[PDB]
C-alpha cells in the first residue's frame, strides 16, 4: 500500500458514530495544538470540515461555542460554520467553500496570497461585516451564555494577561512601560462593549471570488469584550492607511467609534506580544516559547 498521514479508518469511525458517512478525497492539517483539523468527502457529495478536539481541556469548550454560533447564525448578513455535530470528540460542519482572505500552505510561515491592499470591494465589506458583527446585541450574547465583559472587566482582563507575562518571563523596559501607559490612559480605553470575534483577521475571513466578505470562521475566542480587539490584524496587515479607511466605512455603516480608537487599536496590536507569549507558555512548545521570549526581550 502507500503510506498516508489520515488514519482514514479510525476517523471513517469517528464520523460515523455521529452520523456522517466519510466517503471520498480528504485532507488534514496535524498542526493546530488543540484540533485536529480535516477536510473530508461526505456521502452527500460535499466536503465537511472536521475539528477534532485533541484533549479534554479542548473538548470542555465546544458546547459554549456551539451556543455562540447558534445565537451568531441569523444575525450576521454572512456565513459562519453551521455545527451540524457538536460534541466532545467532534465536531463536524459543512465546508464554506468560499475561500479564506488569505491562502497560506501547512506549516508554511509565509503565505502564498493575501487579499490585496486595493481591494476596495474586500475593504468596504470587511468594514461593514464588522459594524455589523459588533451590532449584535449584548442581550444576545448573555441569552447564549457568553463570556461578558464589562469595559472595566475588558481593561482588567488586559491588565491581568500583562502581568503574568511579568511574572513568567523578563519583557524589554520599554515594552514594558509601553503597555502600563497604555492602560493607565483613561481617554484611549472605550465606555462601552460588543460581541467581538477574538481572533479576527484575513486568514479567519471567507470571500467570495469577488473579494467581497462572505463569511468568518474559528469562532473559539469569541465573546463580549473591547471591540478593538477586532481591529488590530487589520492595522497589521494593511496598515494605518486601511485601518483609516477600516474606521470611516465601519462608522458610516453604523459602527461605534471613539475619538482615540485608532490610537488604542495601534496600542492593542502591541499587546499582541503578551498574547502570543501566554499562548506560547500555555503551550509548553518550546519554538513558539523560543520566539516569545525572544520579542519580549526586544525593543519595540
Ligand atoms: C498575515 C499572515 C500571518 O498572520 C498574522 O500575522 C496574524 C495577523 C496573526 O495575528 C496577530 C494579530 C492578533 C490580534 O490576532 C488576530 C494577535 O492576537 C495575534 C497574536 O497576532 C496570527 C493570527 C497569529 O496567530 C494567533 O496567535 C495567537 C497567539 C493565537 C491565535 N489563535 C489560535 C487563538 C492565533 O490565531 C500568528 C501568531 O501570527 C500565527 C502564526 C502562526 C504566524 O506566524 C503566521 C504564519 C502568521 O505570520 C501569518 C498567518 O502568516
Ligand atoms: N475555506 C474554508 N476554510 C476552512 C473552513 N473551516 C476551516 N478552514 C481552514 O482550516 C484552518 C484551521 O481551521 P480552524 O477552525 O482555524 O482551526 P483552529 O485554528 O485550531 O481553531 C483555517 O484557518 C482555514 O484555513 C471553511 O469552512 N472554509
Amino acid at each position: 500500500t502507500v503510506v498516508t498521514t489520515a488514519d482514514t479508518s479510525q476517523l471513517y469511525a469517528l464520523a460515523a458514530r455521529h452520523g456522517l458517512k466519510l466517503h471520498g478525497p480528504l485532507t488534514v492539517n496535524e498542526l493546530g495544538l488543540d484540533y485536529r483539523i480535516v477536510i473530508a468527502t461526505v456521502d452527500d457529495g460535499r466536503r465537511w470540515v472536521l475539528r477534532i478536539p485533541r484533549r479534554a481541556e479542548v473538548s470542555a469548550k465546544v458546547e459554549p461555542e456551539a451556543r455562540v454560533l447558534a445565537m451568531l447564525k441569523n444575525r450576521l448578513p454572512f456565513a459562519v460554520p453551521d455545527w451540524r455535530v457538536a460534541n466532545a470528540e467532534l465536531v463536524a460542519y459543512p465546508m464554506l467553500e468560499d475561500s479564506t482572505a488569505m491562502v497560506i500552505q501547512p506549516g508554511s510561515s509565509t503565505p502564498d496570497w493575501v487579499v490585496p491592499q486595493d481591494s476596495e470591494v474586500f475593504a468596504e465589506s470587511f468594514a461593514t461585516a464588522l459594524a455589523a458583527l459588533h451590532a449584535v446585541p449584548i442581550s444576545a450574547a448573555v441569552d447564549a451564555g457568553m463570556l461578558i465583559r464589562t469595559p472595566t472587566q475588558a481593561r482588567q482582563k488586559v491588565a491581568d494577561d500583562v502581568d503574568r507575562v511579568r511574572r513568567e518571563f523578563v519583557v524589554n523596559d520599554k515594552r514594558l512601560h509601553r503597555w502600563q501607559r497604555w492602560l493607565d490612559d483613561d481617554s484611549s480605553w472605550p465606555d462601552f462593549s460588543v460581541v467581538v470575534h477574538g481572533d479576527l483577521y484575513v486568514g479567519h475571513v471567507l470571500i467570495d471570488n469577488t473579494e467581497r466578505v462572505s463569511g468568518m470562521i474559528d469562532w473559539s475566542e469569541a465573546r463580549v469584550d473591547d471591540p478593538a480587539i477586532d481591529m488590530a490584524a487589520h492595522l497589521m496587515v494593511f496598515g494605518e492607511e486601511g485601518l483609516a479607511k477600516l474606521l470611516l466605512t465601519y462608522e458610516a455603516a453604523g459602527g461605534r467609534v471613539w475619538p482615540r480608537l485608532a490610537h488604542h487599536i495601534a496600542e492593542r496590536l502591541a499587546f499582541g506580544a503578551v498574547t502570543y507569549a501566554l499562548f506560547a507558555l500555555d503551550s509548553g512548545n518550546e519554538e513558539y516559547l523560543a520566539a516569545a521570549k525572544a520579542q519580549l526581550a526586544a525593543a519595540e
